[PDB]
């Protein structure tokens, strides 16, 4: 009946790595 | 460490959605 929040903030904080991750690897 | 397999699948599609986002920025 009501959403987990687990999936919704491991997919936000995945993003947010994302770009941590990329731009070390950028320069 | 070792996350759930549904944690590292997620982790995944978040990433690679990012990556294609910022590459359209980067091109």
């Amino acid at each position: 009946g009501t959403p987990t929040w687990q999936t919704v903030t491991i997919f936000v904080a995945g993003v947010l790595t994302a770009s941590l991750t990329i731009w070390k690897k950028m320069g």
